[PDB]
């Protein structure tokens, strides 16, 4: 009397649709019906209801195995694995090579009609349908005829009516032999003429974007500061922000006073810099930033001197860390710099897309290296099995063929600093 066996073609994954339901696959039963039990290799997966079962043995050549899935609301495939235990010997049944355990790969397909919602940084409004620009798929830099069709894949075009900031690197926009020869000339504080270059100033572009937002959100406090504080003479022109929308690429040097300050007076170290250094430099006096540039604005030093800094630096390396930190930042009305080592790189993030499970699926990025006057979408993905594992967050550039995985190291955030402003104002009215 031979011992029965079971076989399965492991080259074949079992791929149920995204819909909820009880799905099946077949296992071939050789020389009779082996007494075994199927098991998921992880029992704690929330999108599978219970253990798999043998739902039919009536065909002498095959068993039917059933398992039940919840609907996959996410835009990602999700994976599970079934192994088989010999009920008499207690051993796992072997696969075709006689060495590895027989393992059936389950991959539930992604939701093709997801309901997406969005969260934007406080105070910048939100894109209208006319401001959302769909994107073509590229192959080795050449655009194809196809488009990315996921609803969250769009560029947020800058118009006269939009309220985000995206200062771009002149050194990248510059077209040698087409742009004017005075393209990099800045009129400085003492009206001196300066040729400012910014090829490695992504930390400063991100800082400038966040400071434009901060000056706008705190416009009224800043007006009271100019009326009430004893302003240092040389700093008087710096107590405003100008960001002029609708300029051609050739006029980018005339677009932003804050960006121009960094470009005229800070540094362009090829190694890079840090978002938080540029933010501190602009806002209050700290010894670490003493030699960041040839001047030190430190414009509101007596508002933030001996109190909470509105600047924070937070690291993330798991999916849970990334989502908690993004949600905390967005829900607390703060602006967002994203950094990573790769040289230290930096971009600005103005919002995020979410699926119906509230996973973050896309970020909307001001990328000072990219040419268009838009925010670009960066898809968000996580290493490994998000249902089991830390799941290192990473993002990627939809605008590129074969985008490199960008492992986010952390966020640098800028708070409005309302309590510090109120205390400064209250202290003034008390000294009346
Ligand atoms: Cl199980
Ligand atoms: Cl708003």
């Amino acid at each position: 009397k031979k011992k029965p066996q079971i076989k399965y073609e492991e080259k074949q994954a079992v791929m149920p649709e995204s819909a909820a339901g009880t799905y099946t696959f077949e296992v071939q039963t050789i020389d009779g019906k082996l007494d075994y039990e199927p098991y998921f290799t992880s029992s704690t997966l929330p999108w599978i209801t219970g253990a798999p079962t043998i739902s039919s043995r009536t065909d002498p050549n095959k068993d039917v195995i059933s398992f039940t899935c919840l609907k996959n609301k996410t835009v990602w495939n999700r994976r599970a694995y079934i192994k088989f235990k010999d009920k008499k010997t207690g051993q796992y049944i072997k696969g075709a090579d006689g060495k590895a355990d027989l393992t059936v790969n389950i991959i539930q397909k992604k939701n093709e009609n997801p309901v997406v919602h969005y969260k934007w940084v406080d105070g910048i409004g939100a894109p209208t349908e006319n401001q959302k620009i769909k994107m073509k798929i590229k192959n080795n830099g050449i655009e194809t005829e196809d488009y990315f069709t996921d609803p969250f894949v769009f560029k947020w075009k800058e118009t006269a009516d939009t309220k985000f900031y995206n200062v771009r690197k002149l050194d990248k926009l510059y077209v040698q032999g087409q742009f004017p020869s005075n393209y990099f000339v800045i009129n400085g504080i003492r009206n001196e003429q300066i040729q400012g270059r910014d090829i490695s100033q992504c930390w400063a572009k991100t800082a400038s974007n966040m400071l434009h937002w901060w000056f706008e959100q705190n416009k009224d406090y800043i007006e009271q500061y100019k009326q009430k504080a004893a302003i240092e003479e040389w700093k008087r022109p710096l107590y405003k922000h100008d960001y002029i929308r609708g300029l051609q690429d050739e006029d980018e040097g005339k677009k932003s006073n804050i960006a121009n300050i960094f470009r005229a007076y800070s540094h362009n170290n090829a190694r890079g810099g840090y978002i938080e250094d540029g933010l501190t430099w602009y806002l209050y006096k700290r010894d670490g930033q003493k030699n960041l540039g040839s001047i030190y604005p430190g414009l509101f030093n007596d508002v933030f001197a001996h109190d909470t800094s509105p600047i924070n630096i937070e690291r993330c390396e798991t999916k849970k860390e990334f989502e908690q930190l993004m949600n905390k930042t967005l829900d607390n009305k703060r602006a967002i710099g994203i950094f990573w080592q790769g040289a230290q790189h930096a971009v600005t993030c103005w919002g995020a897309a979410y699926d119906e499970d509230n996973n973050i699926i896309c970020l909307y990025i001001a990328e000072s290296n990219l040419p268009e006057a838009v925010l670009y979408p960066f898809g968000v993905r996580y290493k490994g099995n998000i249902y089991e594992e830390k799941n290192r967050t990473y993002m990627f550039n939809y605008a590129l063929s074969k985008p490199e995985n960008i492992y986010i190291d952390g966020l640098t955030t800028l708070d409005k600093g309302e309590d510090q402003w109120k205390k400064w104002l209250e202290a003034h009215q008390k000294g009346e």
